[PDB]
């Protein structure tokens, strides 16, 4: 019967948000160590230098290898000890922040993540997805707390190419949707209890902004412009999406965007726009209104979201890789089992085909 509700400590936005990293990482600690790639110690490094003016033995800069790793976490930790870090900062993509989270946690020390993009809502999460060092997928690490701080500068967010944008609008899409099921089945979220009335109502507010704004948000963002938009949907991609899974529940969407790993076409798509089709697949499986998928059909279309298989690179429908997608989407643990009636790989199969000819229809149609 508990409800929970997980949140990071502070989540921050603002243009040349980075320029004050030291007045956010002297709040936490006095000596930061800062986690970033090559490409992205490049892009942000003399701000960051510039920001400790005054302050410049209170951080140090290390420069990260490029996969979330055993290995890699270890050697960040241990340099980290060594120079007697006392908070960690993560600034880049998904794997960069993912490592920086694992090494608070491993050192005992709070965490900032700081995106450089704003494609996934992953940021937010207790969650840190280890690879193998050959870059195959090895464990999804729970941690205790949910970062820190998150930090979006959304001027550096805005010189990102758009499509990543546009792709954090496809995962935001889902998690209303989701949220929605895992209430409506009175089953568990990430965050550990049943579904708070403010996870609830991030979520809607997130699918909400989605429709409202992504549309004036992209246009800005192709032009890496950052306008009133692009800082409501920077925000609804990363807070409220992400307090609205994490807090609110996955379930058929996520799901489904797992099992189309199988199609080796859809690889080079990335995680948000997979999380798009897979949002169609489940109000197909769940049977929403038909305006409702049209209101989705739609705003997808509008920002250039994949709505068919098609979209994802597949060009031709196969049973035989298709039933694998939809049994794997089915897999023992899986998030697809939040939706509240009974689900087989048949029903997910029948609801990942008719996605697909509902989205060919409206693409034709319209």
């Amino acid at each position: 019967m508990t409800k929970i509700i997980t949140s990071p400590s502070k989540f921050i936005q603002g243009p040349d948000e980075l320029s004050r990293l030291s007045a956010y990482t002297e709040r936490l600690g006095k000596k930061a160590f800062i986690i970033a790639d090559d490409f992205v110690t490049g892009l942000v490094g003399k701000t960051v230098e510039e920001s400790y003016a005054g302050k410049e033995t209170g951080y140090q800069m290390a420069l990260f290898g490029g996969e979330c790793s055993k290995p890699e976490i270890e050697r960040l930790c241990e340099m980290s000890k060594s120079e007697e870090a006392d908070v960690v900062v993560g600034i880049g993509g998904g794997k960069t922040l993912d490592t920086a989270k694992a090494v608070g946690y491993y050192n005992n020390i709070p965490v900032i993540v700081a995106p450089t993009i704003a494609s996934t809502n992953a940021p937010t999460s207790a969650l840190s997805v280890i690879y193998k060092e050959n870059g195959e997928f090895e464990e999804y690490l729970m941690l205790p707390l949910n970062p820190t701080f998150v930090i979006m500068d959304t001027k550096v967010i805005a010189s990102a190419p758009a499509r990543l944008l546009v792709s954090g609008m496809g995962d935001a899409l889902a998690t209303y949707f989701e949220a929605r099921a895992t209430k409506r089945a009175n089953k568990t979220t990430m965050a550990g209890g049943r579904v708070t009335e403010a996870a609830i109502a991030l979520a809607k507010l997130c699918y909400d902004t989605q429709i409202l704004e992504g549309l004036k948000a992209k246009l800005a963002a192709e032009k890496h412009l950052v306008t009133e938009a692009v800082e409501k949907i920077i925000e609804a991609n990363t807070y409220l999406s992400g307090i609205g899974s994490e807090s609110g529940g996955l379930a058929a969407a996520h799901a489904i965007h797992n099992g189309l790993t199988v199609l080796e076409e859809t690889h080079h798509m990335y995680h948000g726009e997979k999380v798009a089709f897979g949002t169609l697949a489940q109000l197909i499986l769940e049977d929403a209104p038909k305006a409702e998928i049209e209101e989705v059909v739609s705003f997808c279309l509008s920002v250039g979201l994949p709505v068919t298989l098609g979209d994802l690179g597949v060009k031709e429908l196969n049973e035989e890789k298709l039933r694998k997608v939809a049994e794997l989407s089915c897999a023992e643990g899986e998030t697809i089992y939040n939706m509240p009636f009974e689900v087989t790989p048949d029903l997910v199969y029948a609801a990942i085909v008719t996605a697909d000819s509902v989205g060919r229809y409206y693409k034709e149609k319209w």
